[PDB]
């Protein structure tokens, strides 16, 4: 009977696991003997000693970025059709100046073959990836670097500027000695995800007919990966994934049947595990795959769920009665999968975090693979010789399996293996692809050849004496509790002792999206300028009682309106969605947002308002600093966060001690009723807090009243003008103004940065929430050698949002909030196709929505006011030219997010150095700043200042008293 | 709020100076929120991953 | 310890987040004449050591003091092109303060000028700008009957006396206990 | 000019004269043996003797 879709749990207990795999692990003493010595043989067989990348890391004492530079610089060195030239190059001008001139021609040559094709002033500063490289080591050093690179990249890989480049370049009447582990990931693209198709399907052919006589499994194979064959592969967009992209793998498995090949789709971050196995099921149900052996599948052993994907891979080959290749692999992602489960606030990590405990786990799979066959043919992936040896030994003799190398790694080691044991089989794989999918490749490479951990790496290194490689996985866990790694927190103890974190959830877990799906589908009359007036009246009545109530007892209430948003969180996010047009993410993120608020206010509020400040002085005198409510705060809210702003900048005003009064924005003032009655239900008195709906009239009305202590604001420009000016215009006392306004945000990529990476996070910050964040990227400058594919591939990654009701799960993009937002938006893209070229305009469907919009301008100029919505403005400039963007990002006079997209540490330095944004971000998206990691507000027409969510936004709620007592009578 | 001395000649440090209402905006001067109010601020974040 | 590190942001693995306080512009200084050195430095220093450069007006009976504290800084090590004095009336603070590209204000006088500074910020269709006003008070002394009344005195004279009373922290309104009032009026 | 020695002599006199030299070639703070670790930036080889003792009161190891 065919499986069910694939749920397992997803971040299951460590220590239960390892409960469980610590007795398993036992061998007896001969058997510990036995791999002991085939073990010291690998090693020593390694140690003998041109060689690998973690040599030339070693070596030359490398970090990953200058490792990545240098064989981005050979790779170009080697493509010179005359190595004459290459050597001329290398010698006279590389080391000798030009450094990020070399670094960005050559990264741009990737992606540009023709922008890669001056004289060199002498006492050049010594700047750039390269320039600092020639620095430490001298240029001589650098420049036999970029020649081992050069070594290692005409090698270990198989590249051209096309497929078919690559395809004849690996080319052997000869049978081909490796498989192909095809360099494509991550399609941005539909235009992407066909060519990586074609790619595949011309390998498939180049590599049939070179695949010998001979029967599986002793035929050539390839990898193939999910995301580079779907530009939107993720669990949210299933519904379109298994109609589009079952097909397509389908095709390329029967081609490869056609040749009677090994085919293994390989696996990647644990939050596509689920979706994959879906597609890789519903492909392998198709009757044209019978006959046939070679389909198969990489199960990351890294992963608590290993073991069950395994059950299930095992119950689909029976179900449909087939025979597998499978390959087992410790894992890829590591770091990005902690990463995620720390962002996303999940309960814990999908993969182990003591690599020993991976280590355990994958010699107890590999022992439940090697029991399931002949039906499973178990692949081990690994260039661990003590992993290989300890496999080995399990076998008990052998066949049936084969193991798993990379060109460039473990040669010695299974050179060694194979004069000991002569019929051990072992498949090496060569990365083959073009230039433009290179980058993505390399970085994923170069973190596991750098990491300490790596086996590889320290038994190159001949510090680490041989025994210590072969300490026994069991021994270094030693203990069940001691599974999980003790340096690595839980994402809910990421801000732990200071404070809690909020829960998210995992889009990926189809059990905990369904659920969020489900919990969250199962969930106002005006204010008269009387009304707002008592309002005010009742909040300065309030405002004495509260004041003096102690921080303590203010701060749990804060806290306690954070546990009763994530405990009724559906109730909320339903709210979000219905009024604020809010996709799930979006909502779910906002609700994070206000918790976060609570909290971080929580216990910023406690230190500074807990208790006085001593100040130093003379004998016989006190002196103590307080700090004191101000009185009735004015809280004005906008729609595009109307439940975590609205709430941040009221349970900042109260945790200081004031009272408040808050109008929240005309569109969404339902949240907020409900945010405030949960304030009041948390411990807010309510003499402390009211609401108070209505227009901008009502809103000028409480901001005119002679006796508010201070406003605090989020919204338009203009409007916080007025407010100033109304509150100017009093005779009163002159009241603090926080006003967080707008930005005309820009991101500045260049020829360094990763063209899938700058796409991927130009998408996201220009269209999420359908531009309708202040932190959105509006205007997006790229160097002009890599300008035409950076344009286009965010273009066909738009084109990739689905636009629609934001209920739905697969939407990408909800409604813009009203028709006058709308309208206002309509024009300025009826202005733009006027007067700039269009490059995107999107499908809306009927209804209140804007669809992603791309222009690029003649010059940055042509941008002159906030566009708040999903419409991108992108001007291509000259590298020589980048004063003139500064200075063009300078002149708008905003300052609240900058992205910068580079791989040169001193153009990202230099660029921070000049501007004076509040925010920005680097090689990542400028959008969902996190409460008390990015205190998050600008400058110039961008804001007044404090930054919220940060540590300087409290005081200024709040005013100082200094109390000096002569104590000398008392002595 | 000076008990039981003399109103006069705030001590930089010791009694940061400067009141509310019609008498100020704050912060005190010779304290130690004064400083902050002259500048503003600057978060820089980096996505790091590719070093480790 | 503001300006001097970067503070750390505690956040997720692969990523830094980081903490920093800059100048922000041109700083104009409004100072008074009765602190006519200490609060034109004071004020002075502050904005240059939060990365400012300084505009400063001093007040129109006293600019002899700061021009002198104006070379003191120079020839401290605070760059010609970072400190600017301007002297003159009222128009003239009225002057650097309705121009557009100042990034703030710091001023010490009286509170009807401290608004109408407010106002000419406000009017501007440029960044709202920070205002640092410290201004007048009626400063009141509480004495109850517990209350030694030859320290009273001596408190009181200095309090509201020292300086001929040009303090802004100066004892205007002393409150008294009616049953020690004859004897502590008599005594001050 | 420079003038280049060769170690000229006979087997018997090796061990002697070969334990002192490896000191020299093994000690952390060779600069022969800093210069040819890749680890050691250039820079660190350049700082001037004077500025890494500062101060009179300095110049005994404290250690
Ligand atoms: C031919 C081939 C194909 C592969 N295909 C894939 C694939 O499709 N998908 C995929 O994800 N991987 C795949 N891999 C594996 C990946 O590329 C690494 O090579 C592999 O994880 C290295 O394991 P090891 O036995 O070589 O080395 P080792 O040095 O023994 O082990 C290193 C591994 O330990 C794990 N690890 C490191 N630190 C920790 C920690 N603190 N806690 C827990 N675990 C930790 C990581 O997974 C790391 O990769 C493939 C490898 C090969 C050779
Ligand atoms: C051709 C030749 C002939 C030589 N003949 C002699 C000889 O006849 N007698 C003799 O004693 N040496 C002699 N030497 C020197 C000795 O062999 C070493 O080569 C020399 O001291 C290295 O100095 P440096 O400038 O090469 O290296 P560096 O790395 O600059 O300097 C190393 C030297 O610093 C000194 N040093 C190390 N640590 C400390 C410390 N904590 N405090 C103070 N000083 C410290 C030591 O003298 C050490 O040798 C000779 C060297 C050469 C090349």
């Amino acid at each position: 009977n065919i499986p069910p879709p694939f749920t397992a749990p997803y971040a299951p207990d460590d220590a239960e696991i390892a409960a469980r795999l610590l007795p398993a692990s036992h061998l007896s003493p001969p058997q510990e003997a036995r791999i002991h010595r085939t073990a010291t043989r690998l090693i020593e067989a390694i140690r003998k000693r041109l060689g690998g990348v973690e040599d030339m890391l070693r070596e030359f004492a490398l970090s990953t970025k200058e490792g990545l530079a240098l064989m981005v610089l050979a790779e170009a060195l080697l493509r010179v059709p005359d190595a004459r030239t290459a050597d001329q190059f290398i010698e006279d001008k590389l080391g000798e100046g030009d450094f990020i001139h070399h670094e960005t021609k050559s990264t741009a040559f990737l992606v540009n073959a023709s922008a890669w094709a001056r004289v060199i002033q002498p006492g050049e500063t010594p700047d750039g990836t390269i320039g600092r490289l020639v620095k430490r080591l001298g240029a001589p050093a650098v420049r036999t670097a970029t020649r081992q690179a050069m070594r290692l990249m005409g090698n270990h890989f198989v590249l051209g500027e096309t497929i078919e480049q690559a395809l004849e370049r690996g080319k052997p009447g000869q049978k081909t000695r490796y498989s192909f582990d095809m360099l494509g990931e991550g399609a941005r693209t539909a235009a992407d995800a066909r060519r990586y198709f074609d790619a595949y399907a011309s390998a498939i052919e180049t590599i049939g007919k070179a695949a010998g006589n001979h029967a599986l499994p002793d035929r050539p194979g390839i990898s193939v990966k999910l995301s580079a064959l779907h530009p939107r592969f993720e669990a949210i967009s299933r519904a379109r994934v298994m109609v589009e992209l079952v097909p397509q793998l389908l095709d390329l498995a029967q081609r490869a049947k056609a040749h009677d090949l090994n085919f293994t789709v390989d696996a990647e971050e644990a939050d596509r595990l689920e979706l994959s196995l879906d597609v890789i099921a519903a492909t392998l149900a198709d009757p044209s795959l019978k006959g046939w052996d070679g389909f198969g599948l990489a199960i990351q052993a890294y992963q608590k769920r290993a073991s069950a994907v395994i059950d299930y891979v095992d119950a689909l080959a029976r179900a449909h009665d087939r025979k597998l290749m499978v390959r087992l692999v410790k894992g890829a992602y590591w770091d990005t999968e902690i990463k995620r489960a720390q962002e996303r606030g999940l309960d814990g990590y999908p993969v182990f975090t003591r690599k020993a405990m991976t280590d355990l786990n994958y010699v107890a799979c590999a022992s439940k693979l090697l029991a399931l066959r002949p039906r499973i043919f178990p692949q081990f992936a690994t260039h661990n010789a003590l992993t290989v040896a300890t496999v080995l030994e399990m076998a008990e003799g052998s066949s049936g399996f084969e193991f798993q190398r990379l060109h460039g790694m473990g040669e010695a080691l299974y050179e060694q293996l194979a004069k000991d044991h002569a019929d051990i089989a072992y498949r090496t794989y060569a990365p083959v692809g073009s230039h433009r999918d290179l980058l993505a490749y390399l970085v994923r490479r170069l973190l596991e050849n750098g990491a300490n951990s790596s086996f590889v790496a320290q038994a190159a290194d001949y510090r680490v004496p041989v025994p210590a490689l072969l300490q026994r996985p069991a021994d270094a866990i030693v203990r069940p509790q001691a599974a999980a790694h003790p340096r690595i927190p839980l994402p809910c103890d990421l801000f732990a002792p200071e404070r809690r974190n909020s829960r998210g959830v995992e889009f990926g877990a189809r059990t905990a999206l369904d659920q969020l799906l489900t919990d969250v589908k199962a969930e106002i009359a005006d204010a008269t300028p009387d009304q707002a007036h008592a309002a005010v009246a009742a909040a300065r009545a309030g405002f004495a009682g509260w004041s003096r109530t102690p921080a303590g007892i203010r701060a749990a209430a804060l806290e306690q309106a954070a546990h009763l948003l994530e405990s009724r969180s559906a109730h909320f996010i339903a709210l979000l969605q219905r009024e604020g047009g809010k996709t799930l993410d979006d909502a779910l993120s906002e609700l994070r947002e206000a918790a976060d608020f609570c909290r971080y206010y929580a216990a910023q509020g406690r230190k500074l308002f807990g208790s006085e400040t001593a100040m130093p002085g003379p004998t016989g005198e006190s002196n103590a600093l307080t700090m004191r409510g101000r009185g009735v705060f004015v809280a004005i809210s906008p729609w595009n966060f109307p439940l975590a702003i609205f709430l941040g900048q009221v349970t900042a005003a109260l945790m200081a001690g004031n009272s408040v009064v808050a109008k929240p924005a005309e569109q969404t003032p339902r949240i907020a009723r409900e945010a405030v009655a949960l304030l009041h239900e948390a411990g807010i008195p309510k003499s402390a807090l009211y609401l108070v709906t209505g227009d901008g009239r009502i809103g000028a009305a409480l901001t005119a009243h002679p006796d508010i202590a201070g406003v605090v604001f989020t919204g338009s420009t203009e409007v916080a003008r007025s407010i100033n000016r109304a509150l100017a215009a009093k005779d009163g006392p002159i009241v603090p103004l926080i006003a967080e306004t707008g930005g005309i945000n820009a991101m500045i990529a260049d020829a360094t940065a990763l063209p899938e990476q700058v796409a991927y996070d130009v998408v996201t910050s220009a269209f999420r929430s359908a531009g309708q964040r202040c932190s959105a990227l509006r205007l997006l400058f790229v160097q002009e050698d890599v300008a035409d594919r950076m344009i286009e591939m965010v273009a066909g990654a738009a084109r990739e949002l689905k636009i629609g009701d934001p209920s739905d799960v697969a939407t990408h993009v909800g409604p813009v909030i009203d028709v006058e937002a709308k309208q206002r938006l309509d024009a300025h893209i009826a202005r733009m196709k006027t007067e700039a070229r269009l490059h995107f305009a999107g499908p809306a469907p009927e209804g209140c929505f804007v669809a992603p919009h791309i222009f690029e301008l003649t010059e940055a100029g042509q941008l002159t006011e906030e566009v708040f919505g999903p419409i991108l403005h992108v001007v291509r400039y000259r590298p020589e030219n980048l004063e003139r963007v500064l200075r063009a990002i300078e002149r708008t006079g905003y300052g609240l997010t900058l992205g910068v997209h580079s791989r040169i540490d001193d153009s990202i330095e230099a660029i921070i150095d000049r501007v004076q944004v509040g925010n920005i971000y680097v090689n990542r998206n400028m959008i969902g700043a996190v409460v008390g990691v990015q205190p998050f507000g600008g400058n110039g027409l961008s804001g007044t200042g404090p930054k919220a969510g940060g540590p300087h936004y409290l005081a200024r709620f709040a005013t100082e008293q200094t109390v000096t007592i002569n104590t000398a009578a008392a002595g």
